[PDB]
This record gives C-alpha cells, sequence and structure tokens, in this order.
C-alpha cells in the first residue's frame, strides 16, 4: 500500500520496463554460477585426462591422442562458454542499468513536478506550522535518496538472489552435504564478526572518556590562555596535557592488540571452514569417488554465492530507507490539502466592485492555544473611500488586513466583499482584486521590468512606464544604469529602501485592483523619503477603494474615516474631529505621539621525513608485513596445487598429495597469518599510538609557548583549537596505517606474483597482464566518469534548486498568486536539462557498468583460451592455469585495499599539512635573559610616557594615543575612563600582552620593551572581573605556582585570612580539600573573587592590578571583597580601574583618561575641585 505502490507510482510503460530490466536481472545473476559450473565440466575432462596423464610410464604416443582430442573438445566448448556467457552478461547489463537512470528518471522528474507544485499549493500552512526551509531542505534530500531507491540497486538486488537462490538450487541437487558443512560456517563466520562490533564500539567510548580528559584540560586552558600566561603556569598544564595522553594510549595500543586479535582470528575461521569443506569435499572423492572437484570448487562459488547475500542487505537498506523516508512525508509531498484555497473553479464577480464589509468576525491565529487576537469585528467602510485602523499593543488591525485577502478562514463570523460572501469567490480572482502594500517591501532576483511583470504577466514596458511614473519611481530608475533591465544582485539589498517600497506599489499599480490594502508602508522609513513613498500611495489613493494601518498619524489626518483597536478589540470609529471630540483612545495615542578549517597549502612528503624522525624505531614491523605479504600467495599456490595434482595425476598417491596440501593450507596460514597479523597490529599500532602522543604535544605546547594574535585577537575560536587537535593526530595515525597496509599488500602481488607469473610461458604472464591493469583502469575511469556525472548533476539542479528555495523562503508571492504556475513554469524549463541528461547518463552509466562485466568475460576467456589451445596445443599443463586465478585475486587484493586506503592518505595528507605548519611556530618569548633581575628592581615606580596602542586590528582606530602616567611605590594609582578599553588595555600592556606601537614604559626605570617577559610576569597582581577557576582544589586553586613555589599551608591559610575567604575555609565539609564542584557550580562570584584575591597576595607581588574586580556584584558581597582589597592593597603598588566610583574615593592619585590621552589627574578633591569629564562621572554616578 502507502509503503511500495506510491513509491513506484504511475509509469505506465516505465513500469513494464521496470519488470523487463528486473527480468534481466535475473539471468544475469544466474550466468555467474553457471559461468562457474563450466569450471566444473572443464575440471572434469581435465581431470580424467590427467588421470590418464601420470598413468602412462609406458605409452606416450597414446596420451597424445585422447586427453588432447578432449582438450581439443574441451576448447571447442570453451569458445561457446565465455562468448554465450559474454554476450549474455553484456547486453542484460546494459539494461538492468538503464533500470537505475530510465526508471528511476521520469519518475524524480514526475515527484519533482507535483511536489514542488503541492508545496506552493498548501498556501496558509507553511507559515502556520514547521520549518519552511529546513523542512523544503531535507524533503530534498529525501528526493535524492529515492534515485538510490529506485535505481539499479534493485536491479542488483534481484541479480543477487539470483546467485544466492538460483545458487544454491545447483548445489543442493549436486549434493546437500556441503551446503549444510557450508550452512554451518555462517553463523560462526558471522559469530566473529560480532566480536568486531562488541570491541570497536566499547573500546572507541573508552578513548572518547580518556581524551575527553584531555579534551577538558584543553578546553578550560585555551579558554583561559590569558589566565595562566599572566601567572605562568604554563608548564604544569604541560605536564598534565601529558598524563591524559599516557592514559588515552594505552586505552589505544589494546584496541589495537584485541583488533588484530579479532581480524586475524576472523580470517582463521574463514580459512578453516574453507580447508574443512575441501577435506571433506575431497574424502567423498578417493575412498568414494562421487564427485570429480566440479562441485567441490562450485560450493566455494556458493560462499561467492552467499557474499552477494552481502551485497544484497545495502541496496535493501537503499531501498527501504528511501522507501519509509519518503513514504512517510509522501502524505505530506503529494495531493492538496488545501481546502482554504486551492487554485480553481469558484464564483468569478463581473460586478467589477465591491463596497468592503466586515461583521461579527471573531478569529484566532493557527497558534492555537494563543488567545484570540481578534474577538468580533464590526467595521463597514463605503467604497471610495479610505479607511485608517490604529493600535498600540501590536497587529490585531495587521489581522483585518490578512484576513480580507481570505489567507484565513475566520472562526465565526464572515467577511464580505461586496455584497457577497468572500468564501463564494474564485481565489485567484480575489488576489488580483486586491493589492497589497507591506511595510517591508521583498524584491524578486530580476530586472525591476521583470519583478513588475510578475505583478502581471501580460504586459508592456509603456505600462510600465506609466506605472512607475504616476508612482514618482521613474526618477532614481532613470539616472540608474541599464534602465528596467537593471538587475536586483544579491537578493534585495542593493538600493535605499524607500525606492524599494515605491516600487512594489509600482507592482500593485500594474495590478490595477478595486481593493488597496497598505499595512504600515510608511512606517520603517527616513522621513524624506516618506514623504516622497507617502505621495506616490497619495496618487495611488483616491482612485481605488482601500483600507489602510499604519502607526504614522500624518499620514492619517486625510483619512476618511479612523477606527481605533489597540490590540485588535473594536472600540470607536468616524471622523478625526468626532474622535478627538470624544478625547478617547485615539486621542490619548496622538498627544502621546505628538566553524570550518584548513587552508590549502600542503605536505609534499614532509610527512614521512617528520614522522621517521618522531618514529624511533620499526624496522620489524614492516618486515612482518612482508612475510605476511608473501605468505597470501602461498595460499593461492596451495589450493592451485591441491586441485592441480587432483586433476592431473593419477589415481595413486592421490590420498597423500590432498592430505599433505591441506595441511600445509592450514599450518602456512592459520597458525603463521594470526601470528604475523597480531605481531604487526603490536607494532605498527604502538607505532601510530606514541606518535598520537609526541604530536599532540608538541601541538598543545608549541600552542601554548605562542599567544600574540593567535590568542588575544584570533578570527579562530576554542572549537577550531580543539579540533585540530583530535583529526590531525587521528589522520596521521591512518596516514602511517596506510604506510604499512600498502608495503604488505605490495610485495604480497607485486613481489611474490611476479615471481609466479615467471614461471609462466611469458605470453600467458603478458596476455594477464594485458587483462588485469586494463580491467583496473577501465573501473578507474568509470569511477571518474561516474563522479563527473553526479558533480555536474548537482550543479545543475543547484541552480534551480535557489531559485526553488528562493521561491518557499518568499510567502509573499501567494498574495499575488499570479506566480503560482509561473514559478513551477520555470521549474519545469530548469527541470528539464537534468530529464535529458537523466537520459544522458542512463546511456552513460549503461556503457560503464556493461564494459565493466564485458571485461569480465573477456578475462575468463584469455584465462582457459591461451590455457587451452596453443598451451594445450603442446605440453599441456595443470598448472599456470590455476597461478593465472592465483594472479587475479592479488589484482582483487590491490585495488580493493590501496583504493580504500587512498582517501586514507589524502585527508591525512592534509590534517598534517595543518599540524606541521602550526608547530612551526614562531615562539617569541619564551626565556631569554634581556634582564638580571637586579635587588634594586623591587619599587614599583611605574613610568608611562608617550605609549600608543592598537590590538592586531590596522584599521580598528588605536584606542591609545600619545598617552604618559606615573605612579609612585606604596600607593594606588586611580584609573577612570568611558567604557571598554584603554581602561583595560593599561593593565594588558603591563603584562606586555602586546607590545605597544610607539613609546616605551618603566618599572624600575628599566625598559620594560627590553625586560624579561617571565620575571615581569613573576610579580603581578592581576584580577579579572569573572575570575577563572581551573577545577581542582581550591588550596591548589589558591596557590598556583609562580615557578618554585610549592603548595604552602600556611601561606595560603594567610591567603584566606586575608582573602576573607577563610569563612567559607573554616566550615564545610573537606574544608581546603574541597574540589570545585564541576567548574565552580557550588559557588558564587563573590567567594570565586576572594580566591581570586587570595591568588594574588600568594604571589605577594609589589605590583597589583585590578580589572573591575567589583564590577558584577551586591550588597555585602561589594563592601567584604573592598575591604580586603583595600587590605591587599597599601602595603604594594596598584591600579585600579573599577568602574565604581563610590569607592575609589580612597585613592592617592586618580587619573582621567579620554581614549588614549589622559585629560586631568590628581588627587579625588583636586579634581572636584576642578570640572570636566570627571565631575560629569561623578554627577551621573548619583
Amino acid at each position: 500500500v502507502s509503503v511500495l505502490t506510491m513509491f513506484r507510482y504511475a509509469g505506465w510503460l516505465d513500469r513494464l520496463y521496470m519488470l523487463v530490466g528486473t527480468l534481466a536481472a535475473i539471468i544475469h545473476g544466474v550466468a555467474l554460477p553457471l559461468m562457474m559450473l563450466i569450471f566444473g565440466d572443464m575440471t572434469d575432462s581435465f581431470a580424467s585426462v590427467g588421470n590418464v596423464s601420470k598413468n602412462s610410464t609406458n605409452m606416450s604416443e597414446a596420451d597424445k591422442r585422447a586427453m588432447f582430442a578432449k582438450l581439443e573438445e574441451e576448447m571447442t566448448t570453451y569458445a561457446y562458454y565465455y562468448t554465450g556467457i559474454g554476450a549474455g552478461v553484456l547486453i542484460v547489463a546494459y539494461i538492468q542499468v538503464s533500470f537505475w537512470c530510465l526508471a528511476a528518471g521520469r519518475q524524480i522528474h514526475k515527484i519533482r513536478q507535483k511536489f514542488f507544485h503541492a508545496i506552493m499549493n498548501q498556501e496558509i500552512g507553511w507559515f502556520d506550522v514547521h520549518d519552511v526551509g529546513e523542512l523544503n531542505t531535507r524533503l530534498t534530500d529525501d528526493v535524492s535518496k529515492i534515485n538510490e531507491g529506485i535505481g539499479d540497486k534493485i536491479g542488483m538486488f534481484f541479480q543477487a538472489m539470483a546467485t544466492f537462490f538460483g545458487g544454491f538450487i545447483i548445489g543442493f541437487t549436486r549434493g546437500w552435504k556441503l551446503t549444510l558443512v557450508i550452512l554451518a560456517i555462517s553463523p560462526v563466520l558471522g559469530l566473529s564478526a560480532g566480536i568486531w562490533a562488541k570491541i570497536l564500539s566499547s573500546f572507541t567510548d573508552k578513548e572518547l572518556h580518556a581524551y575527553a580528559k584531555a579534551g577538558a584540560v584543553a578546553e578550560e586552558v585555551l579558554a583561559a590562555i590569558r589566565t595562566v600566561i599572566a601567572f605562568g603556569g604554563q608548564k604544569k598544564e604541560l605536564e598534565r596535557y601529558n598524563n591524559n595522553l599516557e592514559e588515552a594510549k594505552r586505552l589505544g595500543i589494546k584496541k589495537a592488540i584485541t583488533a588484530n586479535i579479532s581480524m586475524g582470528a576472523a580470517f582463521l575461521l574463514i580459512y578453516a571452514s574453507y580447508a574443512l569443506a575441501f577435506w571433506y569435499g575431497t574424502s567423498l572423492v578417493i575412498s568414494k569417488e562421487y564427485s570429480i572437484g566440479q562441485v567441490l570448487t562450485v560450493f566455494f562459488s556458493v560462499l561467492i554465492g552467499a557474499f552477494s547475500v552481502g551485497q544484497a542487505s545495502p541496496n535493501i537498506e537503499a531501498f527501504a530507507n528511501a522507501r519509509g523516508a519518503a513514504y512517510e512525508v509522501f502524505k505530506i509531498i503529494d495531493n492538496k490539502p488545501s481546502i482554504d484555497s486551492f487554485s480553481k473553479s469558484g464564483h468569478k464577480p463581473d460586478n467589477i466592485q465591491g463596497n468592503l464589509e466586515f461583521k461579527n468576525i471573531h478569529f484566532s491565529y493557527p497558534s492555537r492555544k494563543e488567545v484570540q487576537i481578534l474577538k468580533g469585528l464590526n467595521l463597514k467602510v463605503k467604497s471610495g473611500q479610505t479607511v485608517a485602523l490604529v493600535g498600540n499593543s501590536g497587529c490585531g488591525k495587521s489581522t483585518t488586513v490578512q484576513l480580507m485577502q481570505r489567507l484565513y478562514d475566520p472562526l465565526d463570523g464572515m467577511v464580505s466583499i461586496d455584497g457577497q460572501d468572500i468564501r463564494t469567490i474564485n481565489v485567484r480572482y480575489l488576489r488580483e482584486i486586491i493589492g497589497v502594500v507591506s511595510q517591508e517591501p521583498v524584491l524578486f532576483a530580476t530586472t525591476i521590468a521583470e519583478n513588475i511583470r510578475y505583478g502581471r504577466e501580460d504586459v508592456t514596458m509603456d505600462e510600465i512606464e506609466k506605472a512607475v511614473k504616476e508612482a514618482n519611481a521613474y526618477d532614481f530608475i532613470m539616472k540608474l544604469p541599464h534602465q528596467f533591465d537593471t538587475l536586483v544582485g544579491e537578493r534585495g539589498a542593493q538600493l535605499s529602501g524607500g525606492q524599494k517600497q515605491r516600487i512594489a506599489i509600482a507592482r500593485a499599480l500594474v495590478r490595477n485592483p478595486k481593493i488597496l490594502l497598505l499595512d504600515e508602508a510608511t512606517s520603517a522609513l527616513d522621513t524624506e523619503s516618506e514623504a516622497v513613498v507617502q505621495a506616490a500611495l497619495d496618487k495611488a489613493r483616491e482612485g481605488r477603494t482601500t483600507i489602510v494601518i499604519a502607526h504614522r498619524l500624518s499620514t492619517v489626518r486625510n483619512a476618511d474615516v479612523i477606527a481605533g483597536f489597540d490590540g485588535g478589540v473594536i472600540v470607536e470609529q468616524g471622523n478625526h474631529d468626532e474622535l478627538m471630540r470624544e478625547k478617547g483612545i485615539y486621542f490619548k495615542l496622538v498627544m502621546t505621539q505628538t566553524l570550518d578549517e584548513d587552508v590549502p597549502p600542503a605536505s609534499f612528503w614532509r610527512i614521512l621525513k617528520l614522522n621517521s624522525t618522531e618514529w624511533p624505531y620499526f624496522v620489524v614491523g614492516i618486515f612482518c608485513a612482508i612475510i605476511n605479504g608473501g605468505l597470501q600467495p602461498a595460499f593461492s599456490v596451495i589450493f592451485s596445487k591441491v586441485v592441480g595434482v587432483f586433476t592431473n595425476g593419477g589415481p595413486p598417491e592421490t590420498q597423500r598429495q590432498n592430505s599433505n596440501l591441506f595441511s600445509l593450507l592450514f599450518l602456512i596460514l592459520g597458525i603463521i597469518s594470526f601470528i604475523t597479523f597480531f605481531l604487526q597490529g603490536f607494532t605498527f599500532g604502538k607505532a601510530g599510538e606514541i606518535l598520537t602522543k609526541r604530536l599532540r604535544y608538541m601541538v598543545f605546547k608549541s600552542m601554548l609557548r605562542q599567544d600574540v594574535s593567535w590568542f588575544d585577537d584570533p578570527k579562530n575560536t576554542t572549537g577550531a583549537l580543539t579540533t585540530r587537535l583530535a583529526n590531525d593526530a587521528a589522520q596521521v595515525k591512518g596516514a602511517t596505517g596506510s604506510r604499512l597496509a600498502v608495503i604488505f599488500q605490495n610485495i604480497a602481488n607485486l613481489g611474490t606474483g611476479i615471481i609466479i607469473s615467471l614461471i609462466y610461458g611469458w605470453q600467458l604472464t603478458l596476455l594477464l597482464l594485458a587483462i588485469v591493469p586494463i580491467i583496473a583502469i577501465a573501473g578507474v575511469v568509470e569511477m571518474k566518469m561516474l563522479s563527473g556525472q553526479a558533480l555536474k548533476d548537482k550543479k545543475e539542479l543547484e541552480g534551480s534548486g535557489k531559485i526553488a528555495t528562493e521561491a518557499i523562503e518568499n510567502f509573499r508571492t501567494v498574495v499575488s498568486l499570479t506566480r503560482e504556475q509561473k514559478f513551477e513554469t520555470m521549474y519545469a524549463q530548469s527541470l528539464q536539462i537534468p530529464y535529458r541528461n537523466a537520459m544522458k547518463k542512463a546511456h552513460v552509466f549503461g556503457i560503464t557498468f556493461s564494459f565493466t562485466q564485458a571485461m569480465m568475460y573477456f578475462s575468463y576467456a584469455a584465462c582457459f583460451r591461451f590455457g587451452a589451445y596453443l598451451v594445450t596445443q603442446q605440453l599441456m599443463t595443470f598448472e599456470n592455469v590455476l597461478l593465472v586465478f592465483s594472479a587475479i585475486v592479488f589484482g582483487a587484493m590491490a585495488v580493493g585495499q590501496v583504493s580504500s586506503f587512498a582517501p586514507d592518505y589524502a585527508k591525512a595528507t592534509v590534517s598534517a599539512s595543518h599540524i606541521i605548519r602550526i608547530i612551526e611556530k614562531t615562539p617569541e618569548i619564551d626565556s631569554y635573559s634581556t634582564q638580571g633581575l637586579k635587588p634594586n628592581m623591587l619599587e614599583g615606580n611605574v613610568q608611562f610616557s608617550g605609549v600608543v596602542f592598537n590590538y592586531p586590528t590596522r584599521p580598528s582606530i588605536p584606542v591609545l594615543q600619545g598617552l604618559s602616567l606615573e605612579v609612585k611605590k606604596g600607593q594606588t594609582l586611580a584609573l577612570v575612563g568611558s567604557s571598554g578599553c584603554g581602561k583595560s588595555t593599561v593593565v594588558q600592556l603591563l603584562e606586555r600582552f602586546y607590545d605597544p606601537m610607539a613609546g616605551s614604559v618603566f618599572l624600575d626605570g628599566k625598559e620594560i620593551k627590553q625586560l624579561n617577559v617571565q620575571w615581569l610576569r613573576a610579580q603581578l597582581g592581576i584580577v579579572s572581573q569573572e575570575p577563572i577557576l581551573f577545577d581542582c582544589s581550591i588550596a591548589e586553586n589558591i596557590a598556583y605556582g609562580d615557578n618554585s613555589r610549592v603548595v604552602s599551608y600556611e601561606e595560603i591559610v594567610r591567603a584566606a585570612k586575608e582573602a576573607n575567604i577563610h569563612q567559607f575555609i573554616d566550615s564545610l565539609p573537606d574544608k581546603y580539600n574541597t574540589r570545585v564542584g564541576d567548574k565552580g557550580t557550588q559557588l558564587s562570584g563573590g567567594q570565586k573573587q576572594r580566591i581570586a584575591i587570595a591568588r594574588a597576595l600568594v604571589r605577594q607581588p609589589h605590583i597589583l592590578l585590578l580589572d573591575e574586580a567589583t564590577s558584577a556584584l551586591d550588597t555585602e558581597s561589594e563592601k567584604v571583597v573592598q575591604e580586603a582589597l583595600d587590605k591587599a592593597r597599601e602595603g604594594r603598588t596598584c591600579i585600579v580601574i573599577a568602574h565604581r566610583l563610590s569607592t575609589i574615593q580612597n585613592a592617592d592619585l586618580i587619573v582621567v583618561i579620554q581614549n588614549g590621552k589622559v585629560k586631568e589627574h590628581g588627587t579625588h578633591q583636586q579634581l572636584l575641585a576642578q570640572k570636566g569629564i570627571y565631575f560629569s562621572m561623578v554627577s551621573v554616578q548619583a
């Protein structure tokens, strides 16, 4: 029902070809086991031939007769085999792909045209509800899924089952025993894969839990970067960040350890079962003689038949996820629930006029529970007149204008256009008789001529001319270049808003409506253009019956009748003078109103260079990958020898050889493969593991040892920094992971395959590699064209989608309604191009897959053809033919693994490129010397002379210009300024966060410019507005080690004693040992600040700095901190920039700073004697 038929709906001839393609899909899937049925038949005769060939040791020429005859007979069969299947698989392939396009093409185009139509046909509803953009976003993403759902995936789906159901048919008929054995190994292989999901999901969350700590430390620190710098607590965060990484790495290796155990064991159970299938498969031959090895190989193919089921599930998942998502929204997608608007029939008034009538209308907006904005209404406006409505709290008048256009059916009552109800008449016609001017105009992106043409489809520029000329819009447009053909670029913001609205009036003027609706058209506009547009409105009035709502009473003066609402409740009606006479609601208002990243530059091999530099030793891991590499072909070699000697060899000795090779297939793989895979995994695993440490180490420290506009004023963000730490280290981990993987398969194929390739007849080698690279490139060139079409497809619908998205985001198109079909008209022409392109890719995708399978039969052809014929012609052998199959599985593991790790090499390379350029850094200030920290430098007399400053934004109009100050030791230097900066900046420059553009600053008289960065920050009293508390023990919070300073219990006691935070310290559990409770969630600012104060006097700075410390606070908290602050200072130099001028009254030197320029400076009463900026500051303080 709703699930399937509509998903597939219509398509009369489409449905017919849909089955033809389906039909063609079956015989395609059927062909593959039939192709493998052939493999047994050729095996059978060749085996019978081999049995007599080893059986000779007497006659020779006899072996030259019959054995070659059968082979020649087989050569006769060979030709009809690849061809019979090849011509078959070629044709039906091109057919099954036409399903992917031709069926999908007409369906989607049918879906698109109705969907795009039904949306505009829902009318009011989208404004009533949902997302109106996020909605039309996902929905168009959903229709994209349909192409994946109704495409050849289904054709592929039937193909798989044909190999599945059709595959097992042949198996069971030719025996029921091997099936069961194969049926027995299915859950076991599913069991091992079950270990995987448990391991992956569990180990991911652990690592996530581990790096979360590393992430959390990086989280607050990078936010607290300004805090840590001043106090120089970097090296502690340094050590911790290494500690969390140490744990995150150990969970990493165990994941790798266990993973390799699973992946290793997973393949064991495959090869063991694979061996077990043969051992019981062989036993039915030697002592039994039922199978000649036909089905034995064929039952293996049933596993290949079983893998198609594994290939089937995604296609089902592709269909189902397409089905479910589409049909549920399909109910919304299609039809026209409508039934308040529609498009059609109804009554056409020819009366060419109508007195507007509103009668007892009770209405509510579709917000449901929201109260009725309008409860009852009575308004009747005579023809030719102009009625004015007004209000206060908002809307309720706007409702009356909205209902008149029948945009909302009233709950009770009726609105009568002319004498008749509005609900009888055709809506399309109604909209045309109603012009509407909204307060905020909108212009579609087109010429001004076209935006008017959107008002009425059939029109000529003469009417366009007369329209604007009467609307006085004909001035700015002429001066404007391109004239009427002038486009409106980048949506609607180009020109003056007043001109925009004026055009909208001209648009409504072409409409020549018999009703005119003005909603606050004059509102939200400059005073000058208002009078201009008003005149246009005035010239748009007097000729047409109208109703106007705005908040400008100047325009209401000339109205014939005014009606009060104030919330939508009707009260007064009549002429202006009559209203003012009442001195009512009207009169009352009148007098009252009188995050992305990744710059382009790449690595270019510097990766492995820096990697090996950071990778101290690992030659055992890769060498282990090599011995495992050459291990793979041995399997392909052993099995080749098994059936090889089984095919060519006599009845004697058959048991031992098969027995000997069977065990060999086990121990060479099962014993060794598990070892080497786990052996390498422990190596390259820990390799990537420790790389994750050193990198993130050498990054975060390279990040912390540099600030300088990467931190102070970056265009970046906290998330952007953390993101860098995550992806980069994770990617390069895969980069190295891709290295060993390739080298592993490299020797596995190139190295060993060649050795095997070398023992061929040298033509067989060439002929084989005349296939594999060609089919590889053929598979590659397909991938390019595939994405090439996919991208080109996305671009075409993009332009169509944008102009589509343009329409739905603009809901005002429905008030004119002229463009309803007109918009869908352009979309049709817009959608017409991908349609032909869909037809175009039908042929393109059709030929690609066809050619892909065309190389398949050609491969098996040349394999057995040349394996027969000339080789059959002279010295036909059991070898070199199965070695071809060996070279194939090497060609299969090459493309599969290499192309898989190809994009892994990509994102890593890019991510590595970022992390490399970042780690180069620009260390700037770390240690050096620059000064000797003289014993006479304690003092604290701070000099400022001719200091100018700007934070690193060049044309930012620097806040400091021509600034000079001075402060004596042991006294408070007060500071006060307007807002923002120059307050804060002064304190910042003393931290030497940024060296000023010009001038100099001195502390003992020594040059800060030439002073050591560290020691300058060794004595500082910095206290911010809202102090950031690191999550840790408050005791460890109270004491932040400046350099060597150990946590001192007796000291932090004095800290608490002075900071008056000892109150909380006295009581409460754990006392000093109390954690902040998840980012200090249990404490308020006053408490936090006391601790910050305690942090300051621990260091015992000779210089204290208070940046708006008491700015956020209240009541006793303000006084108790001030008590601490006052007691914190007066022993040493301090600078307070605080905005509290009531508590500044005790200060030694108060300084008035005007935007970089100190205006007045001196003691309070002295400045108080003066007048200027400062006295005003106190005057405004009240």
